[PDB]
């Protein structure tokens, strides 16, 4: 129930708020079985799903890095209504995910 079946464009340059499709955001996850909205989408879901099934574990560096690799690669068509550059919220959702990689790196 706590979770959106609705492609988002929210707060796209201000990355603690922001929410793009169903996936990509902090704390901000698709509902079961919920179809991504493109493919920058499509790698916040396997990350979102990553992160989870290792015990929740936002500074895994399979999960992170496998997310860096998959938002570098982002291209094709977005959703209909999207209020963000796709290229311009990959590269904020990037630094923030530098970060984590940074932060893992730092306790581990
Ligand atoms: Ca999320």
């Amino acid at each position: 129930q706590a979770c959106s079946r609705t492609c988002e464009s929210q707060f796209c340059t201000i990355a603690p708020l922001l929410r793009y499709g169903k996936y990509c955001g902090i704390l901000y996850s698709g509902c079961p079985g919920e179809r991504p909205c493109d493919a920058l989408d499509a790698c916040c879901m396997v990350h979102d799903h990553c992160v989870d099934t290792h015990n929740d574990d936002y500074l895994n560096t399979m999960c992170n890095e496998n997310l860096l690799s998959c938002i570098d690669r982002v291209s094709g068509a977005t959703f209909p209504g999207n209020k963000c550059n796709v290229g311009q919220t990959a590269s904020v959702i990037r630094g923030v995910i530098e970060t984590a990689v940074f932060a893992g790196k730092i306790l581990h």
